């Protein structure tokens, strides 16, 4: 079933149950995710109306870019132009600049097919915007079918040549309580490298690092904890992790993640590239979701998408988009239950 | 009495009913006017649906800006620096250029103060959208009271130097039924001046005209047919009105324009120097109105603004906006209704 109703400031929230009883939400301001529930359980973090987002943290869940991470200096280089884009941390470009993609309305039409149900919003960047060339035409489609999988597409056309690399910016946290850690889930990734960062402003160092056999290993599920309680310099810079992880092997059709706890997963299915791992690194922060404080660690992200630092490290991939040309990337999040066993205590 | 509803593609209609039985409604879909209706009947062009205005035609009662109207080359001067803004129509900048704030979701706040309900929508425009500077955080807020006094206020700060002047592109019809010309309206209007066009691309003609005791000289009123019977060059080049026209006296107090068909008038109040009048001059085109053909002269609108132009005409003002200086305009639409 699909029931829709006002979420303040003139957004609306799309709620959508499957066959299965599993509940996921949408908001078009972001073209976010808001929730995703479980027998009564909230699997993600997420704020209960519009103005929470706008006053409190307007990136959870959301759509963000048309680049997302962070861009040294704002700048980019655009067919042999250098562009400056609007840098709103420090001389920094972050998630497209200010007031960006994530905080606007976006129109939206819902499209039933039975087994599946799609949520296709729509939005113009236009020429010039925040720096980017433009317009672009970018479209986000989430759609939840009676399998449990949540997908997200993306499409976008540009009338000049310019970058893209959105992501969705999601944080699990299977404890369905902010003001829980998620050391406790077991986490599986393939990966055997990363980017590590420069410093506290976050861009990259510039080289690449294996990271096999280290506390940041997870090729074999471990429990978040062994990360958190490193001491690796990268661990300490950041208070956790901040990172984006280099896939060891592409396609869509590899599990590239799972994130675990008891006997619910949600797997990780992406064609892109990297995977940026944030684990809500804010301290003493608390800011509230559903009236419970949130806790340093209480939340880890799946940002699939190019990784962040191109500019300075060619290998990591090209995000620029010509004129003309359809992007397009498609990450998928499968939940899943008594995938395997996990019975720990923390 | 308020109520919202769904007004499609995730766009909401908010439609006001006051003390007097009369019904406004607005989207947030570009800030904008759908429909003001009295005892049936509708006084104002309006679609059905969001769809409607993203396929017919975006303009009608919406939001419009950065800059209303046409901007040559779609070049203004920046502190001493020349800057292109999106071209939209050949090479003008029409409107704030392709795909503009009309065209955009606002976030609003519906606030019922009682004998008055407002309604004020948000939008941020990022610094460089369509080449102009900022960003620049608008709001307009669209109110309706017991008096029948529909009124639009605007504000807007910008974190750099940029243009900026804004107008709502309502379009009246008090036949109710937009395949009925406005013809037969009578209209009043306190300008002894107007703005020529140079040609059929409408960019200003670079001088200003004293209209007194011209086919075009409203300052008594008169049936609008008239000017559209006229053999005035300029109403030829368009084929009705498309000019703004200069207020003799500036402020918020004094009635600017009267538009009267029988019982029924509205009356024009603005703290801009200027109205741009638009007749609806699109031929054959019969765009659908609640499934009415359009004929051409269906619909007339007073666009309150600085004319458009400035960038040739210095005289007519300056539409200039520096960084912090918050900008503030606004305009009012009265309905009357004469008990005969
Ligand atoms: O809160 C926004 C969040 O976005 C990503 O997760 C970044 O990597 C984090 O450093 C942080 O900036
Ligand atoms: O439909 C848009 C309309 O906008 C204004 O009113 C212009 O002056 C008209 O020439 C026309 O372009
Ligand atoms: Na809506």
């Amino acid at each position: 079933s699909i029931k829709i109703r006002d979420f303040g400031l003139g957004s609306d929230l799309i709620s959508l149950t499957n066959k299965a009883g599993v509940t996921i939400s949408f908001t078009n301001l972001g073209a976010r995710i808001v929730d995703w529930q479980k027998d009564g359980k909230h699997l993600i973090l997420g704020f209960d109306s519009a103005k929470e987002y706008l006053e409190k943290d307007a990136y959870p869940g959301a759509t963000v870019g048309p680049t997302a991470g962070r861009i040294k200096d704002g700048l980019v280089k655009i067919s042999g132009k250098d562009y400056i884009l609007n840098q709103n941390e420090g001389p920094q470009t972050l998630h497209g600049g200010e007031e960006s993609i994530h905080t606007k309305l976006w129109t939206y039409e819902v499209t039933d097919l039975g087994a599946e149900v799609q949520v296709k919003f729509s939005l113009v960047s236009n020429d010039g915007t925040n720096g980017y060339p433009g317009k672009i035409e970018m479209s986000v489609t989430h759609s939840f079918d009676d399998d449990n999988k949540w997908k997200i597409h993306y499409e976008a056309i540009s009338d000049k040549d310019t970058v893209f690399n959105p992501t969705g910016h999601v944080y699990f946290n299977l404890n369905g309580d902010a003001s829980e850690s998620v050391e406790n889930h077991g986490l599986r990734l393939a990966a055997s490298r990363f980017v590590p960062l420069k410093d506290q402003t976050e861009i990259v160092r510039g080289d690449i690092v294996d990271i096999k056999n280290t506390d940041l290993d997870f090729r074999q599920e471990k429990q978040l904890s062994n990360a958190f309680n490193s001491n690796m310099e990268q661990v300490q810079l950041v208070k956790g992790i901040d990172h984006p992880f280099l896939l060891d092997q592409l396609g869509l059709d590899k599990e590239q993640a799972r994130l675990t706890l008891d006997d619910t997963s949600i797997s990780v299915f992406t064609d892109q590239p990297s995977i940026v791992i944030f684990t809500a690194n804010f301290g003493d922060l608390g800011t509230l979701y559903h009236e419970k404080k949130q806790v340093h660690h209480g939340g880890i992200t799946f940002q699939c998408q190019v990784s962040p630092g191109s500019e300075q490290i060619p290998e990591l991939g090209d995000i620029s988009l010509k004129a003309g040309e359809k992007y397009q990337a498609t990450t998928i999040y499968s939940l899943h239950t008594k995938l395997e066993h996990h019975h720990h205590h923390h």
